[PDB]
C-alpha cells in the first residue's frame, strides 16, 4: 500500500524505518516516500543537545515513560557494535546540578549507575548544592539522521523535498495511510492549539577536553533555562533557553551572551574554547505527546492519518517508543483493511 | 645555596618547583638548576597514558599510599580554576574490568563515585565479568610537563641540557644539595639492582567520540599486559603493555599488533580512528620507590643528594606526595646546615 511519511526529523525517519522493517515482509506491495520541506541539516532534529534524559518531572501520559525506556534499551543494545558511533552514539557520564534538593526523577532507573552528588563533588561546582550523576548516551541527530536516511534509502523507501499544504492534497495522491511527523509545524496542517515552539538557541564549540556532560537547573527559572554543557562525537554543545512561544528563527546576540557568560562561569575553562557555530531550533511543545490514529475522508476516501508529533525537549530522548507505538496502530490499520 | 636537580621528568620539575615553592622566601640565596639530558617531548613522562591510578595491589612503603592520596587532592584543588586545562588537567570518568571477581583497591576511597558495575553494565564488555566504575582524574604529561616549565622558568629557575656523569662531577661544580630524578636511568649515577625498565608501547589515535576510560586486567598476565584506552585532552591512548627488563626504545611492531587487535576488540568503534603516533618508554620499576637522603663525601665536602625515583606505572599518579616528602628533607638539611 502507499504510506507517507511526512516529515524527515528523528521522529519521521525512526517511524519509517520502524515500520517497514516490521512489514515489508508481511505486505508484499509496501511503498514508503518521506515528504519534507526540510532535510538534515535544517531539522530541528539536526539542533539536538544530542543527549537521552527524558524532564525531570514525571510525563502526563504515563506511557511515556515506557517510551522512554523502552528507547534507552534500544539504543543500549547498538553500544558493542562497531557502528554505534557511525549512528551517532556513545556513552558519557556527567552532572545534573541543582540549588536545593529535589526529588530522584523518575527514570534513576533507566540510566546506568544513577547516583547522589557527595561534597567533594559538589565543591566542583561552588553554586550548586545538591545533585546527581549517571551514566547515559549520547545520539547525535545529525548523523543519526544521515544514518537512518541512509537504512531508508536502501529499504528502497523514497524521499522528496515537498512542502504538504494539507492531508487532503496527500491523499489525492493517492496515499492509503499518511504519518504526520511534523513537529513544531503540525499546527499548520490541522490546527492544535496545545502545541507550542519551545524556541531555544546553542551554541557549538571546540573543547575536547570536556568529557562529561553538565547540567545545571533553576527551578523558578524554568527548564532548560539554565546554562547546560554536553560533550557530542565532535564539538561540545553550550545551551540554556527554552521560550515558549517564541518563533524567531534567527539566532540573537542576548541569548548568546547569557548562555555563554552562564557555561564560562560554570566552567572557566571555556575561556579556551573556539566556538564553531550557533543554531536555534523549537522544541515542538505539547503537553503530551500527540500519537493516534484518525481517519479522514476525502470524498470517499478514508485515509488513515497517525501522528506522532509534540516532542518537546526529548524527541530523541523517546524517539523509538513512539515509533513502535506508530507501527502498532498501522498494525491495526492492517488488521481492518485485511491485510 | 646551590641546589641542582637532575631530571626534568614529572618527579624533577614538581619536586623542583615544590621546593622553590617552600624555600625562596626563607633561605636569601637560592639557587635552583636543573640539568636533564632530555627534555618533553623526550621524557618517560611524556608517554604517559595520562591517568590517575594506582596500582590494584597495596603498595609496600604505606606512605605510598597517602602520596597518591595528597596527589589527588592536590589535582583536584585545581578543578575549577580556568587553568586547569592549560596544566593538563580534566576530570575523566571509566571502567575497570575484570575476568574475574576481585577485592576492592585501597584507593577506592580516593577516587570520586567508586562502585562496582552493574550486570547491564558489563553487557557492554561481554568477555569481562566483573569491575568496577569511578571518576578520577587525566593530567598530561607532556602539557604538565610545559606548565611547570613555564612555571620554574618565571621563578627564575635555570635549564641546562646536561647528561650528568657522576654525582661528584655535580659536587665539584658547587652543588650544595643534589635530587637525584633520574628516573628508569638512576643506576648509572649510582647502581641499584632494584631498578628495571618496565617497558611499555602505545599508540595515540584520533577518537573522539570516546570519552570515558576502559582498563582491563588480566591477572595472569600482569599489570598493564592487557588492553586499555584512555582519553586525553586531544587524543585517545591505547595500551597495554608492560615488560621489566626489556631496554629496547623501538616501538616494535608486534607490541603495536597486539595493542591495536586487543583494544579494537574492546571497542569496535576503533575501526574507525585515525592513528596518529607510537611511543614507547620505561616505567623505572621499583619495590618501592627511592626517596631517601645520602650524604657523600666529595674529599672535603658533604653533599647531600635525595633520591626520588623508581615509580613504575605511576608517577603521574604520586609525583606529588613525593615532592612533598622531598621538601621535608630538605627542610632538614636546612635545619642541619642552620638555615
Ligand atoms: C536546542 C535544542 C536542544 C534539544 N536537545 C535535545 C536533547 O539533547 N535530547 C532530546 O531528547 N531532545 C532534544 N531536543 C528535542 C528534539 O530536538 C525534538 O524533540 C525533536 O528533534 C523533534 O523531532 P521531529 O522530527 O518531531 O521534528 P523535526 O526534526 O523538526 O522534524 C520535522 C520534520 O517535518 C518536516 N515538515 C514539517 N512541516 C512540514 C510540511 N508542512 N510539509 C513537509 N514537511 C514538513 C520538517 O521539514 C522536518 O523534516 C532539543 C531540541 C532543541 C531545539
Ligand atoms: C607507556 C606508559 C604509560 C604510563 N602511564 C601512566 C599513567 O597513566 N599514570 C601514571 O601515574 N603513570 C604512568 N606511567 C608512569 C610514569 O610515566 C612514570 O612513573 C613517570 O613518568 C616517571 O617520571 P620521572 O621524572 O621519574 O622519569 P622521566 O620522566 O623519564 O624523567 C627522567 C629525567 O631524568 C633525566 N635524566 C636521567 N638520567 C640523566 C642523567 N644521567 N643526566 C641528566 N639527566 C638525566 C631524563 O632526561 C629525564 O629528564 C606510565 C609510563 C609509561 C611508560
Amino acid at each position: 500500500m502507499r504510506v507517507v511519511v511526512i516529515g524527515a526529523g528523528v521522529i519521521g525517519l525512526s517511524t519509517a524505518l520502524c515500520i517497514h522493517e516490521r512489514y515489508h515482509s508481511v505486505l508484499q506491495p509496501l511503498d514508503v516516500k518521506v515528504y519534507a520541506d526540510r532535510f538534515t541539516p535544517f531539522t530541528t532534529t539536526d539542533v539536538a543537545a544530542g543527549l537521552w534524559q527524558p524532564y525531570t518531572s514525571e510525563p502526563s501520559n504515563p506511557q511515556e515513560a515506557n517510551w522512554n525506556q523502552q528507547t534507552f534499551n534500544y539504543l543500549l543494545s547498538h553500544i558493542g557494535s562497531p557502528n554505534a558511533a557511525n549512528m551517532g552514539l556513545t556513552p558519557v557520564s556527567g552532572y545534573n546540578l541543582f540549588r536545593e534538593a529535589v526529588p530522584d526523577p523518575y527514570w534513576k532507573d533507566m540510566v546506568l549507575g544513577f547516583r547522589k552528588l557527595t561534597p567533594r563533588e559538589l565543591d566542583m561546582f561552588p553554586d550548586y548544592r545538591y545533585g546527581w550523576f549517571n551514566t547515559s548516551l549520547i545520539l547525535e541527530g545529525r548523523k543519526y539522521l544521515q544514518w537512518l536516511t541512509e537504512r531508508l534509502t536502501e529499504r528502497g523507501v523514497k524521499f522528496f523535498l515537498r512542502k504538504v499544504e494539507s492531508f487532503e492534497e496527500v491523499a489525492r495522491g493517492g496515499a492509503d495511510v499518511i504519518i504526520n511527523c511534523t513537529g513544531v509545524w503540525a499546527g499548520v496542517l490541522q490546527p492544535d492549539p496545545l502545541l507550542q515552539p519551545g524556541r531555544g538557541q546553542i551554541i557549538k564549540v571546540d573543547a575536547p577536553w570536556l568529557k562529561n556532560f553538565i547540567i545545571t537547573h533553576d527551578l523558578e527559572r524554568g527548564i532548560y533555562n539554565s546554562p547546560y554543557i554536553i560533550p557530542g562525537l565532535q564539538a561540545v554543545t553550550l545551551g540554556g533557553t527554552f521560550q515558549v512561544g517564541n518563533w524567531n528563527e534567527i539566532n540573537n546576540i542576548q541569548d548568546h551572551n547569557t548562555i555563554w557568560e552562564g557555561c564560562c562561569r560554570l566552567e572557566p575553562t571555556l575561556k579556551d574554547a573556539k566556538i564553531v557555530g550557533e543554531y536555534t531550533g523549537f522544541r515542538p511543545v505539547r503537553p503530551q505527546v500527540r500519537l493516534e490514529r484518525e481517519q479522514l475522508r476525502f470524498g470517499s476516501s478514508n485515509t488513515e492519518v497517525i501522528h506522532n508529533y509534540g516532542h518537546g525537549g526529548y524527541g530523541l530522548t523517546i524517539h523509538w517508543g513512539c515509533a513502535l507505538e506508530v507501527a502498532k496502530l498501522f498494525g491495526k490499520v492492517l488488521e481492518e483493511r485485511n491485510l
